């Protein structure tokens, strides 16, 4: 769930502000328009279409299902008891955190004005 | 709940994706504040308000609760074993989409400063 | 959870809508990034701090938590039948409603822009 994500980027990236990808780009907090601004916006677009799969499992909401997981020394594991969907938000989820760890950090992608840089 | 809104916009407006409704008007997204903007801002505006009776009911929190239809050709129904709060959030949201798929989208409503526009 | 918030709100500043707190300032709606913009700000920046420790409880996500309460004649109360999480973040809730009742609203505080006021 919600959550359990900001957990999860918590976790890889202990450095950064939860609201600092909340806001970001085309994709980090939305999907759909446009051309993502850089890299890590295309993490946030990879994370939606990921979301977009798990969802296509009948009742399946991800931001609202909870799921297992384990966040040690900034390692990030799923825990095998998950059902189908809990399983596959969880790895979207871990998936998308380690990718925002790696992705540069972009001030000038903050909070852009959508109509300016999505359509 | 939220995704299952998400679900019926799907329904009958196939061709848009959620965020250019999530994001639109001065309702869309929102309530209070302010003139709608336009016919589907309109829509938005009669969305929350039916939001509004429906948490009249005792614990009733529409965009957390699980109602049960089915969206079949485009068509939304809701289905006879839903709670009284369930059947009406799933009213609330199937006039909705059929409102939206009914109203044009205009661009310059999308992502609007709602301070130039919502006071 | 938020729709409790949101009634709670409701309670102590029935004269104002919840969107018109939804979005004010760098921590009304948000967290992190920023010097509060004026006393209302800090409110929500307080109310913040105390879900982040209600967070350290297991399995404790403030905004989907449903807790007991009760709104009498502009008075909150946290029921005491609450586990500790609903405990927690109902105290979170009442002391954040009553900080926003007495703090002024300022019009130039909403929908800012959090690039030119936040970093
Ligand atoms: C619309 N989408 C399917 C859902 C469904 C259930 C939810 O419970 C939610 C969403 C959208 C997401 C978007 C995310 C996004 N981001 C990842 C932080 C985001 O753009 C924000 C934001 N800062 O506006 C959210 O509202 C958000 O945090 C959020 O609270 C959501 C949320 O609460
Ligand atoms: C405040 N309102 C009562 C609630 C309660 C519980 C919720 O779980 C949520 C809301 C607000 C709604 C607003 C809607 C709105 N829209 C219909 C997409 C919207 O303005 C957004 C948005 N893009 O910021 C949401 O956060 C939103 O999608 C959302 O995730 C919400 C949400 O998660
Ligand atoms: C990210 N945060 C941990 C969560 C977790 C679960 C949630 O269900 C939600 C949030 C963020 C909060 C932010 C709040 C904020 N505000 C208190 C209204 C806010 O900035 C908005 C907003 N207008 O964008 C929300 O999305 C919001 O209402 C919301 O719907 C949230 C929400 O649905
Ligand atoms: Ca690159
Ligand atoms: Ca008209
Ligand atoms: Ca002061």
């Amino acid at each position: 769930n919600l959550y359990q994500f900001k957990n999860m980027i918590k976790c890889t990236v202990p450095s950064r502000s939860w609201w600092d990808f909340a806001d970001y780009g085309c994709y980090c907090g939305r999907g759909g328009s446009g051309t993502p601004v850089d890299d890590l916006d295309r993490c946030c677009q990879v994370h939606d279409n990921c979301y977009n799969e798990a969802e296509k499992i009948s009742k399946c909401w991800p931001f609202f299902k909870t799921y297992s997981y384990k966040c040690s020394q900034g390692t990030l594991t799923c825990k095998g008891g998950n059902n189908a969907c809990a399983a596959s938000v969880c790895d979207c989820d871990r998936l998308a955190a380690i990718c925002f760890a790696g992705a540069p950090y972009n001030d000038n992608n903050y909070n852009i004005d959508l109509k300016a840089r999505c359509q």
